[PDB]
């Protein structure tokens, strides 16, 4: 399940980083079949994993937690599988796809002070459905296979996916039991 993260690593994973430390990743980290965790939320499956937060943060509400997190996972996007350089996304029962291009990062500041990385790639096939700019971001900073992830798909500009805050379809290995899935949020 992947090395332990190191003190750094960790660090930079709580938003904590300088900008020296960033590094260029490649498309092939996020590889394989992954499944989106909305449905595990419709369910009331992720429902220990806010009780948890809960008792823990008096400051939030079940309520406030879950709705946190409802905003965040909210699509349609059921699947997605990134294999040699392409992306697809299953939305339903249709599927689009697009042999997609490295952008670059985007260093994000964000308002509690915390930072974060976001790595964009871009469509550039004129044949394709799939989202013209895409944005990865897994709380990793440097090359090193993915656990999980949070994606940021559109097609106006990069700029307009960085200033999304509250969306961000997340995914989950499709191999991973939904007991894992809990396991590993309220787990870490
Ligand atoms: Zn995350």
């Amino acid at each position: 399940h992947g090395k332990p993260l190191t003190e750094v690593e960790q660090k930079a994973a709580n938003g904590v980083f300088d900008d020296a430390n960033v590094q260029n990743r490649t498309l092939s980290d996020w590889d394989g079949v992954w499944q989106s965790v909305y449905p595990l939320l419709q369910s009331g499956k992720l429902d220990p994993v806010f009780q948890k937060k809960a008792d823990a943060d008096k400051t939030k509400t079940f309520a406030e937690i879950k709705d946190y997190y409802h905003k965040g996972y909210a699509t349609d996007i059921e699947m997605i599988g990134i294999e040699d350089g392409i992306v697809e996304f299953h939305r339903n029962n249709e599927t689009t796809s697009c042999k997609y291009d490295y952008d670059g990062y985007k260093i994000l500041t964000y308002k509690s002070g915390k930072k974060g990385v976001r790595y964009l790639f871009e469509c550039k096939d004129p044949e394709s459905k799939a989202p013209k700019y895409i944005q990865f971001s897994d709380h990793i900073i440097a090359p090193r296979k993915s656990s999980h992830f949070h994606i940021f798909m559109g097609n106006d500009s990069q700029q307009s996916l960085l200033n999304e805050m509250e969306n961000w379809p997340t995914y989950y290995p499709y191999q991973l039991s939904s007991e894992e899935v809990v396991e590993e949020m309220m787990s870490h």
